[PDB]
């Protein structure tokens, strides 16, 4: 008979819907195609990024640690299930003891020798009241939790390598713009050096033009540092090196990522891997309270073995020398000092700390999906205002170019308009990077990318 | 007899007082009332913040994990001291053993059937040389360590909810100031648009106005994202949601928190939770070294049982047959080839490990008090300076408004004055936030967020 | 007869050499002297750092926790080694079994009595199959992992105290520069106050100069608290206080850190501490696989002791009551419930988990040293441009001073020049602190400071 108590899923401390406000959008209350049913291959529309996901799925090491830990706790489940069945094993035995004058059968102090080679089982208990079955349920549900933690490790891997490639892709263009700013500053210094060599400009404007080009060289070396360190932070996450068969990836000024419907706060509890990892931890916990409840009842321990036993070693086997042994045994405690009740209360509040950690996990998941929704609501006008800034500075630069080309104003104010346009382009790229980074983090927060394609 | 070592605390590696230089004002010497017994109701003078902390102490989840691990180690202590008392309980033994005729005293190979229920104890050990009571002392003192760890979890949770609420308030004030700057740039852009339509301002000034207003719209969208970010962080630190029954909270410029005395560096040794849990873990190691010392000495064991063992299938409770077994056992390990000596060495250097972790914890506590005392010593001479900057820019705007309403300068210079005044007020509130979060961290470092009221 | 499989270390997932491009430097061949054998007293060329880092290694406490954990696992190795040898001891006894009348040999209920002390071993198992030797190898190789985990802790402590001392010097230098800018701003303010009383300047330029002065006072205070905060970080990281007999340390203008040959990625597999730590964890699991495989085979347990037995305690010291006992009780399993194969492939995939840990640790080490190589190849051409900026601004200030002394521009343009020069010097101090912390992290990533001088 079993003794595991029943289970109801606890009411999460999440509210009814996602939070509303000036930052957020409007909720679509449908769950037709959720996020975890959308694979990463349809979500990411950059093919070299897709093969970087495909090579980081196979040549990583943290995902390998997780995918080996799931079969490690599968083996732990196999040994905790194997404790249920008996231990049929051949065990030899013998004795050569002297007995004194009072313990011997003869009366004179002499020795006696008895040897035994049998087959059977020692120190095994019959599971009649559900204890090792409860340990088996605890190990099974630890195995299920470890599988879901492997899924969580793959989601937090694919989000990290996606945002690492997005940071590297943005910083390539950052270096490309910083080289053009260095070119504009260098040509401004060349014009001020020509104006100093003839006599129009003094040395003060020459120094003030020189300090700007050394500032441009300093920040150029800074962005080369940051590009190289982000290449190293990417080649850590891939495990293997960057491949040489890269297809032509898309530009950063396009739609790299598709939109995902957020859904309801009750859509997390069925498909988010970390919170139902915590739910299977709670499953192991109430299997453990089912184990601790079975410590009160008696445990039928049966130690049976059948073989041969003889005094003489000259005869290995004989028809008479064959023997068996049965030995039934029951044991229930009567009056302890409370160690059974202390273990029962210990397992009960292990279940209680695991339900506390479960609802803490759903609170953290709801917090990260909530500020992911806030970023989805705000970047769609932040980046649009930044594009209007870019169009305004681009019209300013082309208007300054078409008033330079006639001949009204000199080339130095044209370089000033050009470096202002380049600063605006750098701000546009470092804001599009934050939009794509938080969208990848929202995709990880909803249900993550586990499967390859949709279902 | 018990043989745990006679204990004295290690001396605290600190200075005799807090450091004094240009940054630190002056230490206060002996505190009359210490920093620990100032509850969070007579310390946080904001009533809305007091209700927020009152929700966070009853709805957040890490506090529940710690405040149920305290009963987990209650149950661990109870089972560890219940191991000492005898485990009396009925058991029914038995042999159904075929026994060969050469082993038989009768002569023919026959069986023997002796089985019967019997009440008593199996392998009960007495700690008369003091190992089990030392393990009891170890379990009790690491239970007290987990008690102090629960107090540390509470006094970190109060500080975290306070810092989240203060960052949320400062971000709402920054949202209001940047919304005012966006309003002033729209009030500049429509004037520049009319000056472009009538023909005075060229299109370059119009593109500069578009540059300014789209930069301010991007900054407004960034801050209205970040308000929702830290609001969801406050939702996580509460556990529950924000209640709708709140009073009117205090502002930033008003006195939000009260004064707390620092004291000696010898108050952290008594009234700080992590130092006390390191101390009680050192206590538990000082009991484990006593267990390893008592492992040398003899450990006697008494096992006895009373019942019936009549040799019949149908005869169990028959008058005139009562089993009365009473077997003691002594033991003394003479030669162990360096196992028990290695166990005593291991327990002694575990005690040394806990001494090292105790002094590491007290130095981390000393440093996180000392940097907060440095911030309280010199942030006044920054806040007064930034307040004088805000006052100087305010009277600068008042003189620019006098020049405008007289009629000397146009409206755009008044908008530049409002730009400078809004930048000054934004710098003032982002410094007041740093002050308040640093002295909240100072109050957490002195260890006073535990109790509800004062003493 | 041991069953541990013979090992060869896994091939490195790193590439053939360090990566090269435009940011990286062109690497040399192999190392004449390796990076871990570079003189630790010869690497840091400051007097003060070299005298303070001995106090750092002698009085910091995570290093002491590691250097006591190495003795802890030495004692655990001695326990696991002494478990192989027998454990002989006085196995005392004594039985008083009031047996019923049907089981006693006389036919009447009587008292059965045995007594006596007995010297010898009990339940000791012969380790001729490689089980306890494999557990001894597991303990020995975890000891050898922790012995260089202590070296890794010493490495990161040396790197952390070097970065803390360098950021202390950099914050004191930029504190001095901020104090000089506060002096120049105060001179600008009282010149504008002198030019305000007689009526040359209105009450707008005076307010602008006043806002500049209070901005300087706020900046001076927020650098004073930063100096007092990282000095407290350094006095945490030393453990003891800063000593008073400090020799004069040479500043950031001269050289501080010698050149270190990086070498090859094959050189990193023999001298970096945590790589060999993961290799010894791998070998510990590769001994645990032999420990799991050695349970298929028949274990050879033995029980042997020799004592004197009698009916009463008066017949203990009796010539003719001596006896012995000799029980070779072997055992061998023939039917398990898959537990043996589960333990076998469980230890096999634990070996594969530690393989994945090892070739993840090499990837993290290669990422750290590749970041160091990028910084070493780029900070030279960053700071050459930055010192050209400082030289250009300095001779700009010299031209402005030789413009001022003849009396054609004000003192306020001289203060503009001093503003430019001091901002240039402050940016130079920050970039050189970046170079020094990146090169200290390179020295931590290659081989660390463990050898006290050049080996």
């Amino acid at each position: 008979c079993s003794l595991i108590p029943d289970y109801q899923r606890p009411e999460a401390p999440v509210a009814a819907a996602y939070p509303q406000g000036q930052a957020y959008g409007q909720n679509t209350g449908a769950a037709a195609v959720p996020a975890a049913d959308i694979g990463w291959r349809e979500f990411f529309r950059d093919p070299q990024l897709q093969q970087l996901i495909g090579v980081a799925l196979e040549n990583n090491r943290d995902l390998r640690v997780a995918a080996l830990n799931v079969e490690a706790f599968r083996a732990q489940y196999r040994i905790q299930r194997a404790d249920l069945f008996p231990r049929i094993g051949v065990d030899g035995s013998g004795t050569r003891q002297r007995l004194p004058g009072d313990l011997s059968t003869t009366g004179s102090p002499a020795i006696s020798s008895q040897y035994g080679v049998t087959l059977g089982t020692t120190a095994w208990e019959l599971d009649l009241f559900g204890r090792l079955r409860s340990l088996r349920d605890q190990a099974l549900e630890q195995y299920l939790a470890t599988e879901q933690a492997q899924r969580s490790a793959q989601t937090t891997l694919v989000a990290s390598v996606a945002t690492a490639y997005l940071t590297l892709k943005a910083d390539q263009a950052q270096l490309q713009l910083t080289k053009d700013t260095l070119g504009t500053y260098q040509k401004s210094f060349d014009l001020t050096q020509r104006s100093y060599d003839v006599g129009v400009a003094s040395a003060l404007d020459l120094r003030q033009a020189q300090t700007a080009v050394e500032g441009a060289r300093a920040t150029l070396a800074q962005y080369t540092r940051l590009v190289a360190q982000d290449q190293n932070a990417l080649v850590l996450l891939l495990g293997s090196g960057i491949p040489a068969n890269l297809p032509q990836g898309l530009g950063l000024d396009q739609t790299l990522l598709t939109e995902v419907p957020a859904g309801l706060p009750s859509d997390l509890l069925q498909r988010r891997p970390d919170i139902l990892e915590a739910e299977h931890q709670l499953m192991a916990a109430n299997a453990s309270i089912g184990a601790a409840r079975a410590a009160f009842f008696p445990s039928i321990s049966l130690t049976a073995n059948a073989g041969t036993m003889s005094r003489q070693l000259s005869g290995l086997f004989d028809a008479g020398s064959g023997s068996w042994l049965f030995q039934p045994s029951i044991n229930l405690p009567i009056f302890t000092a409370g160690s059974l009740r202390a273990s029962l209360d210990y397992a009960k509040i292990q279940k209680d700390i695991n339900v506390a950690q479960y609802e803490k996990a759903i609170q953290t998941a709801f917090q990260e999906v909530a500020d992911g929704l806030a970023a989805r609501g705000t970047f769609t006008e932040q980046l649009q205002a930044q594009r209007d800034l870019v169009k305004a500075s681009d019209e300013y630069y082309q208007l300054a170019d078409k008033r330079y080309r006639t001949g009204v104003d000199n080339y130095l104010t044209l370089l000033d308009a050009q470096r202002s346009l380049f600063t605006a382009q750098q701000q546009l790229i470092t804001d599009r990077l934050n939009q794509l980074t938080s969208e990848v983090n929202l995709y990880k927060a909803l249900g993550g990318g586990w499967n390859q394609q949709t279902v």
